DNA sequence: GGGGGAAGGACCA
DNA sequence: CCTGGTCCTTCCCCC
């Protein structure tokens, strides 16, 4: 929940339930959460077993760990992210005046993937159904999303990012980390005229610090597309993309270079804001009396012996409020993907030619990138919501809408036979390459 | 006990 | 009446 707080959540949740009590849906949930919850006795069964000796040698262990990670703990570089406000919607809004003053959403009666600030005060979210969205707010408009006209606009604003972090990072059409470090030393001797701009005496100048560069970068993004951005100073990512947030929308924060201020911010900072953590996480660690950074730290007794190798990990280097410093390599492909939702299609004919039309889209975005990949999986949801999906891996490499077709179909029959003689009522189906080659 | 491969999930925009 | 990616953790089965 990020945007609009102070809400009236009993109404909202009283309506958002109204249209779910009884819905299909609704009940895979319901027991997909028996999952969640039988899943905390794993944990708990497993902690009754943990005993006072263990977790004191489970200590040193991490105390030490603690210990050079924060003799290791990096404070000159300056981190910012930048985090778009509403950004489809505001897109949207920008390019059709008609939308200006009013609630909408980017998306479809069954669901919106992003709404204006606007109708947030109603309680209309992303992920949240649109034909539940019309309920909070009769009057919300459903604009249909148009991503080449974001690429758009992502493409733009980057044009601006270049010019302080040239070697950014940019993790989605609507958000970069960037690294001012290098940029500000240049920048404590720019003249001022270097640093003037005109606000479309009419006229303004940016100052010298970090918190003035992040200022003169979301005005000059503002100028460009009439879109404003939040964005998070701090002196690593994660507690960056949390500073993106704190003041959102049009606005920014930030956490100084000390120990201190990064202490004096993590302490009360509910676990779930932090990027990773979610709504299971939550529960579990909730479970166990964790709800603030610090109760984090100081539960890691348990937790390292209670939790995986890397999830401890994680959960500890915030704890510590650590994240990472250095902006990494583009980066390569794992996989790429397409599926889709439709009405209930329990005649297997269609079920074929659905995967057919499904490979061929799959190819051509594959060609695009002149890429072949040689592991290919199904994804098929039952009209339960239950959720199956099929792997497969070739020897030689695939490519094309027939050749991985030939793959599909056979992935497929299985489950149709698996399941004969009753057919699969079906929502979804979806296909995915992944596998890569390198360099050799 | 590794590692490559399939089945499932968590969490992210 | 609920919409392309990555990166894990469990089994598996090869060695
Ligand atoms: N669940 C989703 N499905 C499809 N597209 C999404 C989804 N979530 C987010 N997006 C797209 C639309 C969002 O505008 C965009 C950026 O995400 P995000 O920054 O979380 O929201 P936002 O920029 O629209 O609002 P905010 O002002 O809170 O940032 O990514
Ligand atoms: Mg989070």
């Amino acid at each position: 929940k990020a945007g609009m707080e102070g809400l009236d959540k009993e109404k909202i949740n009283k309506i958002i339930m109204e249209a779910t009590k009884g819905s299909r849906f609704y009940g895979n949930e319901l027991k997909k959460e028996k999952q969640v919850n039988q899943r905390i006795e794993n944990m708990m069964q497993q902690k009754a077993q943990i005993t006072s000796q263990q977790l004191r040698k489970a200590q040193l262990q991490v105390d030490r760990f603690a210990m050079e990670l924060e003799q290791s703990r990096n404070l000159s570089n300056t981190i910012v992210h930048i985090d778009m406000d509403a950004f489809y919607a505001a897109v949207e809004m920008r390019d059709n005046p008609e939308l200006k003053d009013k609630p909408i959403a980017v998306g479809s009666m069954s669901m919106l993937s992003t709404s204006n600030y606007h109708a947030r005060r109603f309680g209309v979210r992303a992920a949240m159904p649109g034909f539940i969205a019309k309920r909070l707010c009769p009057q919300l408009i459903i604009v249909p999303p148009n991503f080449d006209k974001y690429r758009a606009v992502s493409k733009e604003v980057k044009e601006i990012l270049a010019d302080y972090d040239p070697n950014f990072m940019a993790m989605s059409l609507d958000e970069a980390y960037l690294n001012i470090t290098k940029h500000l030393e240049e920048r404590q001797n720019w003249p001022e005229d270097k640093r003037r701009y005109f606000i479309k005496q009419n006229s303004v100048v940016f100052g010298t610090s970090a918190q003035e560069v992040v200022k003169e970068i979301r005005f000059r993004i503002e100028q460009k597309t009439t879109l404003t951005a939040s964005a998070g100073i701090a002196p690593n990512t994660m507690l960056a993309k949390v500073c993106s947030d704190k003041n959102k929308p049009n606005g920014q924060y930030q956490i100084l270079p000390n120990r201190q201020a990064v202490m004096d911010f993590i302490k009360d900072l509910p676990i779930r804001k932090v990027s990773g953590i979610g709504k299971v996480t939550e529960k579990m660690l909730k479970a166990l009396g964790i709800i603030t950074c610090t109760e984090l730290y100081q539960q890691r007794a348990l937790l390292s012996l209670l939790f995986s190798e890397t999830s401890w990990h994680y959960f500890l280097h915030i704890s510590l409020g650590l994240g990472s410093t250095h902006l990494t390599r583009d980066g390569e492909r794992k996989s790429m993907s397409v599926e889709r939702t439709f009405s209930e299609i329990n005649k297997a004919e269609e079920q074929y030619s659905l995967c057919q039309e499904l490979c061929s889209e799959l190819a051509q975005d594959l060609q695009k990138e002149r890429l072949k990949g040689r592991t290919v999986t199904i994804k098929l949801k039952n009209v339960n919501f239950e959720v199956k999906t099929r792997a497969s891996t070739v020897s030689s490499v695939v490519s094309t809408a027939e050749e991985i077709f030939a793959i599909a179909k056979e992935l497929l029959k299985t489950e149709i036979d698996a399941d004969f003689p009753h057919p699969l009522r079906l929502r979804l189906m979806g296909v995915r390459i992944s596998s890569f080659p390198n360099e050799e």
